[PDB]
């Protein structure tokens, strides 16, 4: 197939018929007072070195993103994409000074794009007509924004768009992951400076999923243009970013699905796991109230959740968040402290199964409940330790080198359990034999 730009006559009627949920608001519809503030906050964060390339994993291989990113949003929120959890630099919601001011700026932009999204969603329902104001308000209540930056001149060879001849790509075809169902997405595009598409100007591409026969749209983006993906547009269509010649910033505001991705959620989950622990005093004499299989199953699953979805995800970035804010320092230290107690809980469970007065039928009730969690813990620890010690992981500079936290040697006597669980896991399976 091919692609369509405003240079083509059919481009405008294709937008009307098959992309009505895509809205474009040109820079002339936004106050200059806002343009100057947002564009200066972009350069303020870039000068302070607040945008970083992520070391994600796709299909078993570790990739460095061509785009530099920083997440800004509600305090305690997270956004997960490509197996990498991003932690928000907080913006002032009611209840390092130049950096704070930038976050206030993007909170102000968040309010504006929110009102614009609600109005565009109200016009869409009226056009389709000829309780739900709750759904419209929720699908527009952006909680985070993910800032992006790329200098196209820094890349030796940019990937070509492979289906419609759209030219060089900065971000390939994808859907935005981890969004509330049918939630909108607003993007502020800030570009720094005849056969088909102008390769010098940045574009955003659009196509139908599974469809390379239907020609896709290349929407040119100038300095200050905003486009909106409404309702199920993010699900039924893929989008990409077509690279220009000059660098470009972008602020993509989303309604992240954070039902299992807020600090409050994971702290409650930790408290629920420690309800099985005599919490009179904090020492190594960990005594568990119950040994009922489902309570122990729940305990070791929460143990895996805090370790892998939060601890190792956070320190895999390597204290680079400590350049912009210290908001997560105390929480990450509290979750690590809570995690250490759960290590002693696992040791207390391993102590009970090796007790002489426990009947075999009760022992096998506990092994069946916890083996799947201990298997996943050992398997995920090997992957994470391999991610931190990969060849591409060394080439990063020192202030964002992945730390395999938490990590300890067999020497370490402060830990009650080793890091390698292969001898334990294999034993519990052997205890299931006879
Ligand atoms: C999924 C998703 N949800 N939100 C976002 C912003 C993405 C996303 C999608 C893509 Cl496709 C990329 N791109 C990428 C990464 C490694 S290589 C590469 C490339 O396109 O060459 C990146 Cl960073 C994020
Ligand atoms: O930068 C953009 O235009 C938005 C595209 C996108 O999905 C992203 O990189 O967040």
């Amino acid at each position: 197939g091919s692609h369509m730009t405003p240079k083509d006559d059919e481009f405008y009627q294709q937008w009307q018929l098959k992309y009505p949920k895509l809205i474009l608001r040109e820079a002339s519809s936004v106050s200059e007072e806002l343009h100057k503030e947002v564009q200066e906050a972009f350069l303020t964060l870039h000068k302070h070195g607040c945008l970083f390339r992520d070391l994600v994993r796709i299909q078993g291989k570790d990739l460095l993103t061509p785009v530099s990113r920083i997440l800004i949003g509600n305090p305690g929120c997270t956004y997960k994409y490509l197996n990498t959890r991003l932690f928000t630099v907080p913006w002032p919601v009611k209840g390092e000074a130049e950096i704070a001011a930038a976050c206030e700026t993007f909170l102000k932009l968040n309010d504006y794009l929110q009102i614009e999204t609600i109005q565009a969603l109200e016009e869409l329902a009226a056009k389709e007509k000829a309780q739900d104001e709750v759904d419209i308000k929720s699908r527009a209540a952006y909680n985070v924004t993910l800032l992006n930056f790329m200098d196209p001149q820094k890349m030796p060879y940019l990937k070509e768009e492979p289906y419609f001849g759209m030219g060089k790509m900065a971000v390939s075809w994808h859907h935005d992951e981890n969004l509330v169902d049918r939630s909108a997405v607003a993007v502020y595009s800030y570009s720094c400076e005849l056969e088909g598409r102008d390769p010098d100007i940045w574009h955003v591409g659009f196509k139908i999923s599974w469809d390379i026969e239907t020609p896709g749209l290349a929407i040119p983006l100038h300095q200050g243009d905003c486009y909106f993906m409404l309702d199920d547009l993010n699900a039924t269509h893929q989008h990409c970013v077509l690279a220009g010649s000059q660098p470009r910033f972008s602020s993509t505001h989303r309604v992240a699905e954070c039902s299992t991705g807020t600090l409050d959620y994971i702290l409650q989950r930790c408290q629920l796991a420690l309800q099985n622990v005599c919490d009179d005093v904090d020492n190594d004499d960990v005594s568990l109230k119950s040994f009922e299989p489902a309570v122990l199953k729940q305990g070791e699953e929460i143990h895996n959740e805090v370790e892998f979805e939060w601890l190792r995800q956070f320190w895999f970035q390597g204290n680079r968040y400590r350049k912009c804010t210290d908001w997560w320092c105390q929480p990450m230290a509290q979750l690590e402290a809570l995690w250490k107690k759960m290590e002693g809980v696992t040791n207390a469970v391993l102590h009970e199964v090796k007790r002489e007065g426990l009947p075999v039928e009760q022992r096998n009730e506990i092994l069946t409940a916890i083996l799947a969690s201990l298997t996943a813990r050992q398997n995920l620890r090997r992957e994470w330790h391999a991610r931190c010690q990969s060849r591409i992981a060394r080439t990063l500079p020192a202030d964002q080198k992945p730390e395999c936290r938490p990590y300890w040697e067999k020497d370490d006597a402060s830990m009650p359990l080793p890091f390698d669980l292969t001898d334990i896991v294999s034993e519990l399976r052997g205890q299931l034999l006879e």
